[PDB]
């Protein structure tokens, strides 16, 4: 597999799910070798048991389940690291961390994202972010996760949080307003 195991620039981009640009000797940061595909995962971010010595595919790749069949249950972005889900179809995994109700059903491979367990309340939620950034459609699909400055009730999907810079590391994250304050 083609790998990055340490921070080391070349004299000679990041996890899709933690964001971390550097790897480990113990935790690669794996390439997906799938055609088009630009996956890059930990291989703890994503449940790889094993890091093969020829190539490496991430789940949706592997699948070559239909481009039109590959999207979040979660989140109304589509790429990144995704497994399959419990009701047959696909969710991010940072979707599935960031959720605090979603789980797997072995958390060594990360697979499969358990959904039933999600109650109602990450549901009815609009995401400010997709009603800021032109998604106004998506903003009320899936499933947000709340600001977790106590009280606040913004809410947004993980993806769009990642995107925004507004999630860290327990898996939380800001709204914005609120994330510009605290000590990073
Ligand atoms: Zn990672
Ligand atoms: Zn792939
Ligand atoms: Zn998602
Ligand atoms: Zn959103
Ligand atoms: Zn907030």
């Amino acid at each position: 597999a083609r790998t990055k195991q340490t921070a080391r620039k070349s004299t000679g981009g990041g996890c899709c799910v933690c964001s971390d640009e550097r790897g480990w000797a113990e935790n690669p940061l794996v390439y997906c070798d799938g055609h088009g595909c630009s996956v890059a995962v930990h291989q703890a971010c994503y449940g790889i048991v094993q890091v093969p010595t020829g190539p490496w595919f991430c789940r949706k790749c592997e699948s070559q389940e239909r481009a039109a069949r590959v999207r979040c249950e979660l989140c109304p972005h589509k790429d990144g690291a995704l497994k399959r889900t419990d009701n047959g179809g696909w969710a991010h995994v940072v979707c599935a961390l960031y959720i605090p109700e979603v789980q797997f059903a072995n958390v060594s491979t990360m697979e499969p994202i358990v959904l039933q367990s999600v109650p109602h309340d990450r549901y009815n939620k609009t995401c400010y972010i997709c009603d800021e950034q032109g998604r106004e459609s998506k903003a009320a699909t899936g499933a947000c996760m709340t600001c977790n400055k106590h009280g606040c009730r913004q809410a947004f999907h993980v993806t769009c949080a990642q995107f925004a810079g507004l999630l860290c590391e327990q898996y939380c994250g800001y709204c914005k307003y609120h994330f510009s304050k605290l000590k990073k």
